[PDB]
């Protein structure tokens, strides 16, 4: 039901963060989150942050 993938949207949408920072250093400070251990794909997750961070820009 995309609902993963909806609560890590409204996750990145409400953890507003530096726009110039990089996935290594985000993903760092979240790695301990239980819905970053949530997916499998670290493509699907890197993905995600460039559409995220050419998207608010």
């Amino acid at each position: 039901i995309m609902q993963a993938k909806e609560d890590f949207k409204k996750m990145m949408e409400e953890a507003k963060f530096n726009p110039r920072a990089t996935f290594s250093e985000f993903a760092a400070k979240h790695a301990k989150d239980s819905r970053f251990k949530a997916i499998e794909k670290m493509k699907d997750r890197e993905a995600l942050f460039n559409e995220f961070v050419a998207a608010a820009r």
